[PDB]
RNA sequence: AGGACCGAACCGACUAAUGUCGAAAAAUUAGCGGAUGACUUGUGGCUGGGGGUGAAAGGCCAAUCAAACCGGGAGAUAGCU
RNA sequence: AGCCAGGAUGUUGGCUUAGAAGCAGCCAUCAUUUAAAGAAAGCGUAAUAGCUCACUGGUCGAGUCGGCCUGCGCGGAAGAU
RNA sequence: CACAGGUGGUCAGGUAGAGAAUACCAAGGCGCUUGAGAGAACUCGGGUGAAGGAACUAGGCAAAAUGGUGCCGUAACUUC
RNA sequence: AAUUCCUUGUCGGGUAAGUUCCGACCUGCACGAAUGGCGUAAUGAUGGCCAGGCUGUCUCCACCCGAGACUCAGUGAAAUU
RNA sequence: GCUCAACGGAUAAAAGGUACUCCGGGGAUAACAGGCUGAUACCGCCCAAGAGUUCAUAUCGACGGCGGUGUUUGGCACCUCGAUGUCGGCUCAUCACAUCCUGGGGCUGAAGUAGGUCCCAAGGGUAUGGCUGUUCGCCAUUUAAAGUGGUACGCGAGCUGGGUUUAGAACGUCGUGAGACAGUUCGGUCCCUAUCUGCCGUGGGCGCUGGAGAACUGAGGGGGGCUGCUCCUAGUACGAGAGGACCGGAGUGGACGCAUCACUGGUGUUCGGGUUGUCAUGCCAAUGGCACUGCCCGGUAGCUAAAUGCGGAAGAGAUAAGU
RNA sequence: GGUAGCUAAUACCGCAUAACGUCGCAAGACCAAAGAGGGGGACCUUCGGGCCUCUUGCCAUCGGAUGUGCCCAGAUGGGAUUAGCUAGUAGGUGGGGUAACGGCUCACCUAGGCGACGAUCCCUAGCUGGUCUGAGAGGAUGACCAGCCACACUGGAACUGAGACACGGUCCAGACUCCUACGGGAGGCAGCAGUGGGGAAUAUUGCACAAUGGGCGCAAGCCUGAUGCAGCCAUGCCGCGUGUAUGAAGAAGGCCUUCGGGUUGUAAAGUACUUUCAGCGGGGAGGAAGGGAGUAAAGUUAAUACCUUUGCUCAUUGACGUUACCCGCAGAAGAAGCACCGGCUAACUCCGUGCCAGCAGCCGCGGUAAUACGGAGGGUGCAAGCGUUAAUCGGAAUUACUGGGCGUAAAGCGCACGCAGGCGGUUUGUUAAGUCAGAUGUGAAAUCCCCGGGCUCAACCUGGGAACUGCAUCUGAUACUGGCAAG
RNA sequence: CGGCCCCCUGGACGAAGACUGACGCUCAGGUGCGAAAGCGUGGGGAGCAAACAGGAUUAGAUACCCUGGUAGUCCACGCCG
RNA sequence: GGCCGCAAGGUUAAAACUCAAAUGAAUUGACGGGGGCCCGCACAAGCGGUGGAGCAUGUGGUUUAAUUCGAUGCAACGCGAAGAACCUUACCUGGUCUUGACAUCCACGGAAGUUUUCAGAGAUGAGAAUGUGCCUUCGGGAACCGUGAGACAGGUGCUGCAU
RNA sequence: GUCCGGAUUGGAGUCUGCAACUCGACUCCAUGAAGUCGGAAUCGCUAGUAAUCGUGGAUCAGAAUGCCACGGUGAAUACGUUCCCGGGCCUUGUACACACCGCCCGUCACACCAUGGGAGUGGGUUGCAAAAGAAGUAGGUAGCUUAACCUUCGGGAGGGCGCUUACCACUUUGUGAUUCAUGACUGGGGUGAAGUCGUAACAAGGUAACCGUAGGGGAACCUGCGGUUGGAUCACCUCCU
RNA sequence: GCCCGGAUAGCUCAGUCGGUAGAGCAGGGGAUUGAAAAUCCCCGUGUCCUUGGUUCGAUUCCGAGUCCGGGCACCA
């Protein structure tokens, strides 16, 4: 497959041929639907690689709806040997989307000592391990902050990993109380169509769940606007296509992680668990 | 040499067809299995019914067996037809 | 009842102010030219319009419109020699 | 029952054959106590089979097949 | 599994396709150590399963050859009603 | 002086199994089958929340409403216990229509192709295999499609007997035990000559008004009716493009039926030849007999299908839904 | 392709005829051949010729040289978790066959043969001179060149020929491309280039027969992808070069800095100078011996002809090749990298990142002051090269013959007996196998080494010796080992 | 290898003489012996004691410790090596 | 895999892979539920206490705007602190100023100082009055208060595992 | 629960100090708690000591139940080194060496790597037993055809094509041997900064270890029988001539 | 289906015909005696299956309910 679409992609430069970071999965992109069958023949054909084609794995997040408060971790496993001691207190509250760069806000609010200064990094480094993997179906955990405020330790028995395992802990425990949902990329998208033509445009939109934000009557006819699902924006070249009669062009770009509508959420939610 | 091997006589009786008011109240035609053996067989006796005999099925004891057959109790009984 | 006419400016009114425009929708849901227009019945609009009707004029020029109580019928009602 | 059944021992030939098998005959004895026509279906004891070769079926049941002496050759496992 | 109800359990081998067959996993409804457990060369008119030879078993049946059926003359039943 | 507690108390004293079974009875009473009924099952319809971007009614249709059928699991015990052979398969069917295909249309969220849904329609047609006892089901490959059901869950005086259903046995389990188990495993008698309805055929008598030999008319009745692909129409109508036709025409096939033997083959124990064992013809030579025609190699006429001709129409009339 | 006629020859076939040829005890028997060219006196011309003379070929025989075939011995990988193997197999006689011998092949008889110093089977593999290594002994390995062997799309066979069981020949079957009129054909780069592929990776679809070598020819000659040269590639070795000389404020700028200075460092500019080599333009050996016309002489002959043999002169024979080589000119101009700098190991510090990013051959470095991780100055090695990786030997006396071990570090079988195998007291004699000595034969040349020479030197090329450590023979020597005999 | 006794019997050693005359050393393969525990058959079984049971102990103690206790230890013949 | 064995198993006998060591003797220590010996309120023999009570004080913990910070087996916990009402004070809220409260240097202006008033929680702000001394080159300088300049000053900020 | 105890709370004060609200000391009047000798455990002290009684100081404006000093009164016991704690010397064992708070073993759980077995599956190479017979030779030849040699000169001799036989290539079938690959599952081995359950070895490792065998058991191991030292300890006390 | 029975600390029962519960183990302040352990001296952890009523004045009685399990559901 890599060496039959880097030959289609040498022959054509508007055929582009990514590794999706998130999904692994090979993404295809074309100068329409008709280019991207010649394209998917000629690999299945000239060199005859068996494929299944699919559509972009939306990039399902995780966050949570709800501060929870006084979530207890306490990795206290003092057997083989010598004792691992380790216990943090920490309050969980959600972030307005996209407010902090990182995705992801540590507050030390630890006071009087309980846990010592030098174990506070491998508490934080243990929560950032839990946010690559959530609790709710394993996504990225994104716009959350986290409080250490209460704490202990055990002179001998005190490591900087069993503080990271207690940070874990809490951080599972914490997560399931706090209301955990699945979060969606929404696109921004621009269409242009011939004003006889734009009727049809926003009536598949609409059931493509593309909430039109507004229009720009251009010279053309009519430059609408619409927040569209990544999951809905597949196909739709060949589709305005049929509906266009052949005279519209659309752009698309990611606008901002917004929330899956609970239906959409929940069902993939289930299906994950699965 | 062998409860040895292949196969007739003799002894058995797996399979299918017939015949099933039959040729015959269990056999015939076509293969089968055993065949010096815990083999088969003629003639003469011994065990008699709640008992015999049984490489053991309630199988056999005169086409009669979870208790024969044949006289007598006895014109058993029968709230059943 | 038809056959010829018209069937508004405020008002793209706003709430979401994206505009939600007389026609997805709580809210004026009036005063006027008036015969009037509900400040829109109804299709048509991504969102207006569009084409029409409520209302009114002329016409030909008679009865006519809508429920209730009862008779009798019509449909609903397709099965195996 | 003038019944396609059962009944112990002796004698036991020629040619082919390992042979009392089996095949044709010898000595001897018999045609089986109902016959004559036609030459449909169908039932029975048998023969041949185009191309395909278990696709039939409960299931290779039945049928076809293999089939003799000499010599060459002979696997896993095995209590050798 | 001659033992497993569920259940055609699940996975692999075999076939175009395999509730049976073969080898395993172990969640043994409800195996088990002389009411013996587990293997086991050889043997078996023993149950299951596959490949081959070869064939009218079959797809789909046709023609031939003898004994009955049919007819001619003689003898002449039976179950049942 | 009795929990004689089965309380009108059969004894002072009493528990099972039978598929090894037996007798006497019963449709007084079950299983299989029919009948009445129709909860359930199946199909249809009523109200229309809401879904369907928008919009109840293109397509689904909640919560609730009303009926039809006699199709499954049942209720009843009406027929049969002096016997109704009781599942599945084979062979053979035949009606019903609530229709899987081919035919005719209406609406579409019907561009075209292809489909979604409902109405009219019973003329014909409606696979072959692995596994299983399987109806069923899953799978593989086809197909114009592999319809849903009455018919004693059609059919055993037609067939098989694998399953359930006798006696042998064995495993697990339940019992002290005999023995039990819609729990399992291996084995395991299917009987009849057709009297009378019925039915496929073929004849005798009389009759039909004098007798006889021919030819037809034709009241009435059966058989028959299916369809694919390819091309042309045209890569046209439609459509962004991809794709892609109705209406009409030609040809060429599969399943099924009809007739025939000319062609390609089968058979062809009555025709020719080869040959093994043996006997006879007096012997040699040559022939004849018997061994499944002895075993085989060919094959004329007939009979045959795998072979080869032909079919199923058009047309017309009156109509269904609809226009 | 087919048919029917015609024509030549050093093509083909009988005879004559032989020997020191073949066979056979002999006697006998029997065998073969081919002719062409130049010139000419008389002769003679059927007017070609005959005839003489010269040059070469043929046939037969005995030799020599070259080449080829066959045989014996010894050496020539790994494996015993391969121990038995074989029936033309072992041999004999007889027949056949081959250039010959031979189980090369048949017929019969005998029942052999091989094998623990390794038969049989399996795996691997072209062998050698040699090459790389090593102080040697050894270990690795067969690039290059040269000798031998094997193969020529795969399998098998033969023909022709002195010689193939045949790279650019034939026939058959197989697979794979190509043409076809569908009937049948055609083809084989492991020759030179070239292409696709495969791979980490290996070159131009060049020119010329000028010499050497080959083939044919009496010669001239033509062919020769042998060879002689050239293109492309640092792949390697060797050589030369990007100037040399002066010149301190010890400049600027760079970094270090106790910030005093140090360093880059005579390094630069400048100035004084030269022109190796690419540049430009000219001169310009040698690789060439020959051969040919002419000439003249000597042979040769009947003949000065012709031909043989020796000199003279003339015109000439170079793909390389705008040759090297030499001479002149203009301009500092056209010409320097790469690795490393914790330790082993030559060469040190500053800055950022902090068990993160990583580095590394080994030990190890990194957790907030990193000579080790990246930049900068500086240094060091090497140099048109420099690093890594792979690969062999060395170090490794870690397979120990030279040249090691086994009381406890790895290692004495549990112990014994014993066949084969290995080793053996002492005295004398003999032989002379081992061993030692001398000589001959060979041990190809190249390559290594030595002393020399020739390309400006070097690499490269060459002369002689040395070596080839070996085996075989002959003559010896006889201590020692062995064999034999008496002790 | 251990009471004592008998019978059969190996090997070593010492002294003074005699004899044979190197008849020698070592040993792959080969053959023989080879504690204890196991295994086979048939006996024997006091003691002792794997397994096993009970009592304690212990956080648990399927161990030490306690009480029992089968194989086994014993003999004849083999095997194992 | 072969051979042997009734079996247990024996005998013969590898390779992938992985590590940079594994091992031997001896040495100094350390340690021994090893031996000898020996010492101390270590024990034995005694007296009086803590742990229960209430209070003082320190710490842990939790609370809080902060409950400053360090000590935290013996060898921290009436410890740094031989003394926290403000001060101390490093902590907290709020109000403030930046070459600065503390030093050296520069340029200017004013003796320095003193008294007193308002505004302000205070820091400060605005003043209002008065004083006007010392050495003289008096164009002075510097004891001293302010304003501007850049050097710098400040840090109870971190690291006792740099010292 | 007292004329014991004096914690607590109300009012009344005095002083220090700018200041006593959190947050000072002391006086007065009133109020009068828990507590009736202290669980498990554990601390001090060998003579002017333990115990009790009171004074002064330093810090400081004020603010001791603490610290640092001072005198008063003034005990009990110590046979003794067996035992714990710590220490010193000598000898011994050791697998310990940021040194017994040391080392370190094997189940079990997860990921990974390479292998053994595995009903089998697909290749390679090859043995055997046979079948097969192109082309080419070699042997035979009923048949057709034929220049040069010969001929009684008719035709012979001899050859060729053709037929056939022997050898043998492709090719086929059957059955073995060996090797490469793969196979659900499965046995063990290795590796993996900080897993779970014990703690088997190293000291007499707390039952001396280890070897062979046998049985048992979640592990390490434990028990029997034999063997070895690659095992320590042999000193004190009672007694005796 | 039929029948029976139960549900009590996190777990399991003790216990009950009577409104208001015991133990360990998981959990313990303090023990243990470098440290912890072990967990030792001693302590707790429930609403005793729940309600609704009846009333030894309900988890209990009685029914309901909620759930699970057990034995039992065949014969033609």
């Amino acid at each position: 497959m890599g060496l039959a679409l880097g030959r289609l992609a040498k022959e054509d430069p508007s055929f582009r041929v990514w590794t999706d970071e998130e999904s692994n999965q090979t993404i295809i992109a074309g100068m329409g639907e008709l280019h991207l069958d010649i394209i998917v023949d000629r690999m299945k054909r000239e060199f005859n690689v068996e494929a299944n084609v699919g559509k972009p794995q939306v990039a399902y997040r995780e966050t949570i709806r709800q501060k929870v408060t006084d979530v207890e971790g306490k990795h206290a496993k003092q057997s083989g040997g010598r004792g691992q001691y380790g216990h943090v207190v920490i309050d969980m509250y959600p972030l307005e989307p996209g407010s902090n760069p990182k995705g992801y806000e540590f507050i030390n609010d630890i006071k009087g000592g309980v846990i010592p200064g030098e174990y506070i990094p491998a508490v934080d480094k243990g929560i950032q391990e839990q946010l690559k993997a959530g609790p709710l179906a394993g996504y990225p955990v994104v716009d959350m902050g986290i409080r250490l405020h209460f704490g202990s330790y055990h002179d001998v028995d005190s490591s900087e990993l069993a503080f990271k395992l207690a940070a874990s802990i809490a951080f599972k425990e914490g997560f399931k109380k706090a209301k955990p949902v699945l979060l969606e990329p929404i696109m921004k998208v621009e269409v242009e169509t011939p004003e006889e033509n734009t009727g049809d445009v926003i009536g598949d939109l609409s059931r493509r769940r593309g909430m039109l934000k507004g229009q720009e009557s251009e010279v053309t006819g009519v430059k609408i606007h619409a927040e569209v699902p990544l999951s809905e924006m597949f196909g739709y070249a060949t589709q305005l296509r049929s509906l266009t009669k052949g005279r519209a062009s659309y752009t698309m770009e990611f606008l901002k992680y917004d929330e899956a509508p609970s239906n959409v959420a929940q069902a993939v939610i289930e299906a994950r668990g699965k």
